[PDB]
């Protein structure tokens, strides 16, 4: 029996490798949680086929309909059995699917273009002269949203009522903006990410600050599965044996086309 | 009913306080993990008294007889329900317990003692003998060592990198031994062995003995590997999800780092 | 019963909000005041409704009319109950209206445009034509006033030193007047001005429109005097010992430092 | 009818004449305190008798015992008339007396002998390295005891469980202590008693920070007293006058007998 797996267009996590016009099956992907997936299969051994989810979503709650999207949308209905992707570990999604150990740690960072005037997060907030937003349905702006520390409530108030909207539909999107924004925009993502698009050219952009706080990707399986324990295992034994150090060190330092 | 909460004797986790003499129960103790499970107890309405495990280890299966010891080893055989402590999550441990998402994350880092500053303008520079791990399996005029019966250990010992394999070859056959009691022991070790002697700990210890006086001890290179702290409890209990959920909630609120900034860097003395 | 607050048109005390063309009641005004109003009804569980004097003037009185004008004025007639703003304490202020301890300090001050950077090793300098009020008093060619109907005006009006006499005798016949009808209009001359005016006005508006964007404008000298803002309580009320010692609990828990705090130094710039 | 008067030895408040031993009456003090008397008298067209209260303690409340000390107990028992002194004023001591106009603004300051390592009182807090207290009896230590902010109660709870007794029973007993700790002591008291000392000779005590807090002095009256609204306009006209301006002129900025 073959294992449905949703993951999302994320690097360096989830590429659809160069050439994959000739390719078919799990061959036409590539990058971290490619290989954790085929690392997570070996161990437990099962046959798995990767998939796209149809809405570039991680999950979320939309208006007063109680209605999940994304791939935790995808896990709760039935439509996947695992999700190996770049998935944050929160309170709200662990109520609805079982995560499994973190497997990377992350944070909360800003990117801004290329001694920064901001830096740190409460110079942001008090300067209203530049603008910042994170990525729609994820999981920052729900760490915003449900956020008490009052430095994220006005924040959040800033980012909720702004003109245009601030938020971006992908993180690529974010990105992009960021870089065309003249350095008048400011991104709120997770640490990975800004840290793998720092290290990557064209080079325009970089991380101020440190981490606002501190996070784990999981690997979610849906609520009473019969797999949430091996995955649980496998993870712990690729993280002892020095597998996902190795991948990280992969995916994230061992091409490195950057000057730094 | 009151359930029992085993915990280790470890700063800043848990310590008796200054005037520990007379007072009783749960007010005796200070540290991370006193409040971390007051906290716990707050979310989710439970009532708990502190108990630290007599033989002060962590824990560990011991060979040829398959009986686990410390913490994790009352745990398994029902002499405790919960254990709010600074215990690492490892796979021979989850195999036995249940883990919870960890409240904090570590790692594996080395502790020398710290070398007077060096006269050459009139610049003063710090260097080491050590910068990292390698070098310090190479060399041998420096020894080093672990805690009996930790996470450090097992995880030396069933290690295939060949770095780590080369240390826990070095250290299964030394004489005399380099393995210690307590971190505390260890800690003496480094500060009387001028120089002689580095100390393998968790991070979030070497942070601490760091910033505290005296203060000649420092940390060299990064950190070996990357881990966490989860609060432990029997397999098939009921309490795993409650502590689970509160555990996140206290990430997700700032409780978490709060009580971190406030126990590792507000009493900075060096 | 609801009782009537009546307030100034000032920044950074009581403004209107941005989208204040669908709100009502309370929520149509923001600032310092509107703060301490609710902070004075938490204190005491009376219901307030927020009014602006029509004329737009502190207090002062007509001359050979014997009459009170401003918030003052319709404070001592009965069309208001308590006067949480920005008033001056002054003593003839005090035989008509009572006057609660002050909730913060202030100070007369002099207000002239910002001179450009002085080129001439390779350092800028600051330069000012006006040091104090000594020298603003004897100089000609700088003009200088203060706000219509307000406290400032009656302290040069009936002062006794040399230099605030002389002042004064230059202020009452000049030609053009000096005067003006708000705080924003004499900040609004100082910067068309193009540094021929200078604006006396208390030290707190001065500091708060100088650490706002264009800030082209300076303070310069020290504080000519020692005041205080009271709120205003009409003579033999119930209110003025509940809100003077809500002013006393206020000042003795710190709320009032954390809204100047808030109101004066998070929302400035440049 | 004479008013009998209640003042404490406070320098350069009330002092007492270098030759006093054959001055009888009020022509034997001296000082800010003196001078404001006699202006309120002259204002207000009384004459007054000046007198030290038997204890020198400002006034408090002892330990369930519901008894006011020193000079706010001079003026509730009726011993006393008017109380011309540097007297704070504070919510517990108007629910017993009536207070003025403040003549006079201040805050608490810190002490030190003479790089600045102590600098703000937030360094104070977090370093037991070095110690500090406040006056007994006084309204620095009912300030710290009730306040609620965190700081000052770590400071409370340090200085009330401290060995030996960090508290001193005179202001002038608590300088001397710093002039004589060689910098092991910091003394918590009145800006304007800071400024004061710090520009007298032996001038080898120096202000540190900015001011926790601001207070002022009040011209203390028995609760239903006749006196209170003319020595309240009093204080007012003389305020608007320049007189308590030149008071403060004179008794502070006009000896100066140290370098600065
Ligand atoms: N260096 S990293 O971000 O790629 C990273 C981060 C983490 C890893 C492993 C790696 Cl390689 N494992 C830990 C897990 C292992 C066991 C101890 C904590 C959890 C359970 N989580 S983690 O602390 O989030
Ligand atoms: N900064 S820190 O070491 O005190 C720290 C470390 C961690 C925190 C929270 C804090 Cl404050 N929460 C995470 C948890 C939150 C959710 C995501 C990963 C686990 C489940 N574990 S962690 O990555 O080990
Ligand atoms: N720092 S400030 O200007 O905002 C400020 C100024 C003052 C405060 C409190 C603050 Cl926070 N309280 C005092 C009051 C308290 C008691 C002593 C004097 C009056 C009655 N008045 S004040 O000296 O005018
Ligand atoms: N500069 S000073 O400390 O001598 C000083 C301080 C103050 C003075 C007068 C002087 Cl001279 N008067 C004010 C009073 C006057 C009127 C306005 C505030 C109170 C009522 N109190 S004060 O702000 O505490
Ligand atoms: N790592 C986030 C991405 C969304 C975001 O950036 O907020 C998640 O999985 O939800
Ligand atoms: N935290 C470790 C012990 C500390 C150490 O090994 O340094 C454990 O639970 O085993
Ligand atoms: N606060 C003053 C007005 C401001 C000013 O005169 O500058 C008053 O009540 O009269
Ligand atoms: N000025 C203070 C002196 C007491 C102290 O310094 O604590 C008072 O009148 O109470």
């Amino acid at each position: 029996k073959t294992v449905v797996v949703t993951t999302i267009l994320e690097s360096p996590y989830v590429m659809m490798k160069k050439n994959h016009e000739m390719l078919e099956g799990n061959e036409r992907y590539e990058g971290y949680c490619v290989d954790l997936a085929a690392e997570i299969a070996k161990h437990c051994g099962f046959k798995y086929k990767l998939t796209i989810v149809g809405d570039g979503k991680y999950g979320a709650r939309d208006a007063d309909t109680k209605i999940w999207n994304g791939m935790v949308g995808e896990l709760v209905y039935g439509k996947a059995d695992i999700a190996i992707a770049p998935l944050t570990i929160t309170l709200v999604r662990e109520e609805v699917i079982d995560f499994s150990k973190p497997f990377m740690s992350l944070g909360i960072s800003i990117m801004i273009k290329k001694v920064s005037p901001i830096e740190s997060a409460e110079d942001l907030s008090k300067q209203t002269e530049i603008a910042y937003g994170t990525l729609d349905s994820g999981s920052t702006k729900e760490f915003f949203r449900r956020s008490k520390i009052a430095v994220f409530d006005k924040m959040w108030t800033y980012m909720r009522s702004a003109e245009p909207s601030v938020f971006v539909r992908t993180t690529a999107e974010g990105v992009a903006r960021v870089r065309k924004s003249k350095g008048k925009y400011a991104y709120l993502l997770e640490s990975t990410m800004n840290e793998y698009i720092e290290q990557r050219k064209p080079c325009d952009t970089m991380k101020v600050g440190g981490n606002l706080d501190s996070k784990g990707y999981g690997i979610a399986t849906p609520k009473g599965s019969s797999l949430g324990t091996p995955v649980n295992l496998a993870v712990l034994k690729l993280s002892e044996q020095g597998v996902l150090d190795k991948l990280k060190n992969k995916w994230w330092y061992d091409k490195g086309e950057c000057g730094a």
